[PDB]
């Protein structure tokens, strides 16, 4: 198991733009296109990301192409913010995974207020990081996914994608 590998099974893949958990256009390997209500700018928004007029339709390598920088650019995000850096170099393998499953749902903002958490993981306090994380929109709102995500912190290990 890998990054790659976890965020394939966490968020799927579709050709088509569809509506995530929220109700915003997304299209591929989760690649979130807009917040906005109107598909048209979904429709424009997605022809801009691929250089090319979709029609709201992509191919598996365009979608594969969108999550490669998609991951990327959350890696990156993590090593540049100074609330998140310090945390990801404190973890071991498996579990910076985790940290970056949760970059790429929420974003470096969403993540970086998971202060008490994070404060916890880079204490290696598995459990109570696990307890407090789990106190959060997040974890009501895609429960499931947090948990598989959350047990990742907790264990350090893929059981929870197995
Ligand atoms: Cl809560
Ligand atoms: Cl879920």
């Amino acid at each position: 198991m890998n990054i790659f590998e976890m965020l394939r099974i966490d968020e799927g893949l579709r050709l088509k733009i569809y509506k995530d958990t929220e109700g915003y256009y997304t299209i591929g390997i989760g690649h979130l296109l807009t917040k906005s209500p109107s598909l048209n700018a979904a429709k424009s928004e997605l022809d801009k990301a691929i250089g090319r007029n979709c029609n709201g339709v992509i191919t598996k390598d365009e979608a594969e192409k969108l999550f490669n920088q998609d991951v990327d650019a959350a890696v990156r995000g993590i090593l540049r913010n100074a609330k998140l850096k310090p945390v990801y170099d404190s973890l071991d393998a498996v579990r910076r995974c985790a940290l970056i499953n949760m970059v790429f749902q929420m974003g470096e903002t969403g993540v970086a207020g998971f202060t008490n958490s994070l404060r916890m993981l880079q204490q290696k306090r598995w459990d109570e990081a696990a307890v407090n994380a789990a106190k959060s929109r997040w974890y009501n709102q895609t429960p499931n996914r947090a948990k598989r995500v959350i047990t990742t912190f907790r264990t350090g290990t893929w059981d929870a994608y197995k």
